[PDB]
DNA sequence: GTTTCTAGACGACTGGTCTAATTCA
DNA sequence: TGAATTAGACCAGTCGTCTAGAAAC
């Protein structure tokens, strides 16, 4: 409910001003939330970046799972329907960016631990889940033998990079880029 | 001598930013790590928005300027050139360097959202970066040291590589994920 | 339980307070430090003030309860009985206490200005304890120990005088004064 | 000036207050100074204490020496004035505190290192002025002879406990008390 | 002429108080 | 159901920093 509420507001914000860059005032003023509510549900403002970030992750992660056991679609099907989401959501009429990985990860990673950890430890889950894909595509003949961690990696690295990329032209091309050189890369 | 410290509030911006970020520093740390007054700082600069405009395109030049040396080093081909740059960023990442050396990596999810000038020079800059990739891979087409490509997606999708990777090497501390970054580069390539 | 409770939370009170001072205590720190929640306050007093002056007024209790046991101590003469008194304010004011343990001392001026119930309650406990002082200068009159004097005069002056060393002591971290005014107590009152 | 009023103001509201009881908007807004002006005087609420308590002891011994060196007065005259003026201007309408001696010593000696310190340094300036004239009044058959350092000593510390005690009741009684005692204790 | 100083919104966080309803009797 | 206890709402308060611009030696 109303640490929900936060977290969400939170998420809402931080996508765009980043985590240094809002004061508590305005996510608490956009959430009509008074500040003793907020320090009563979290301690400070870092812990307070953490809870978001896990509670971003556990819901990212359930989406990548639903994802990848999609009824109907063999592996490389749903291997891509991951990399097309973020592709198509991310042309730049949208500017409140949805990927905290992309938006917080070298500004927060010399300033927080915890949030630093959280960030770390979450991307890892969600190569976890390519590295799966990957694999179950290997079962079904969908996608080429690969070392399967390795192209995870190198993947969702390719990709993080063309997420920056694609902030700074406000062009979804360096994602096309993406695309194009992920389909060379598996095949 | 004017010149002299502003240049010095510029480098040291740089040192700072490229730990704290844009937001996380203020211009008293700044000044104070210079030794330059508080009172001071509008006699260098018209914004802190226009501090890092400055800091950001003297970083590119002299980057871009590095770059250009190092795709001309006598005795090596065009691949040895090529190679050299992504192997030196494995290498000055000997692996907990938060002392970050890339303001592309340090600044540009930050600052995009928050600063159109600060976005344009980080755009600019690193358009700049791929070009003189773009170059040292058609030189490398040229001399045969490098297989065809089409230059410009190779080019982009290596940068894009390493950029994701460097991400990566900050949240873990390790340079794993640039060891990474590297393999599927040789892959890439030849 | 309850009215064990709200002792405990006197007493937490009192620990803190000689140090810090009302004004520089929250209620959390003493809430938490005596293991009830911020939350349950005022379950067991009207405001912060009011406890302040419950605070107070238990410890005025318990400080006449010792004031008269002393003073009515067997086999001691009546001199004896109120030098002993004196004797336990030097003594117990070795510098490895730096928690005050008189709130007359500690919060008179802080609270005079600021509470006209705290401040009460300081003057209604200060007076019981010159009161008490006058008593035993009296006794003494009676039983030879203590040369005749305007009772009710002297006992002020040398509660003064004690109280005003306890300033300075704390000023210099030292029993020092508190010695100056034991010489001065032996020679007023001989 | 603008250093000046603040000090000058901060003096006026904690003699009142406190120091834990006065929070720096209301010495802020109560001066019309804004609050970049005070930290470019005073890096801390705890130095600003310093600053203060120093001015006062300067103002205050200042006139002590003029006190004690009044034209036509032997030492006697001089000492009893000192002591007199104490019991005059606190008519008890004056609640408002002239001395921070008083007011601030059991607050401030467990909080602050260095305003103990300016306190207790301070304090020991006004014995040794008292000192001094007891010494002067040794000189000019004023006054009997005594140890100057134990009588000032004790004096002081007399008129500190009363000060408390007016404060306690709001009346100059207390005080009363002691120029009673002190006459008794000189003679 | 530039650094001293003015300026006050803003930063994260704590203060004391009080209500609504849980939990316990 | 009544009585005991407290989570949580609430926000002006705390001290201190922020970028920015003016004043003034």
């Amino acid at each position: 409910d109303t640490r929900q509420h936060l977290l969400d507001t939170g998420y809402r914000i931080m996508a765009v001003k980043g985590f240094s860059g809002v004061g508590l005032n305005e996510i608490l003023q956009s959430a009509g939330v008074p500040k003793g509510s907020f320090y009563h549900y979290f301690k400070s403002k870092e812990q307070f970046g953490q809870a978001l970030l896990e509670d971003y992750f556990r819901v990212y992660l359930a989406d990548m799972d639903q994802r990848f056991s999609a009824p109907g679609l063999n592996a490389r099907e749903r291997l891509m329907s991951y990399w097309q989401k973020w592709l198509d959501n991310a042309c730049p009429p949208c500017d409140e960016q949805r990927c905290l990985v992309v938006k917080l990860s070298a500004e927060v990673a010399d300033l927080s631990e915890s949030m630093r950890i959280t960030l770390r430890d979450g991307s890892d889950g969600i190569i976890e889940r390519l590295v799966g894909c990957l694999g179950q595509g290997r079962d079904d003949g969908s996608l080429a033998p690969c070392d399967a961690r390795h192209m995870a990696s190198a993947l969702y690295q390719l990709w993080l990079g063309a997420s920056l990329l694609s902030k700074l032209h406000r062009s979804p091309g360096p994602l096309e880029t993406a695309m194009q050189t992920t389909r060379s890369l598996l095949e």
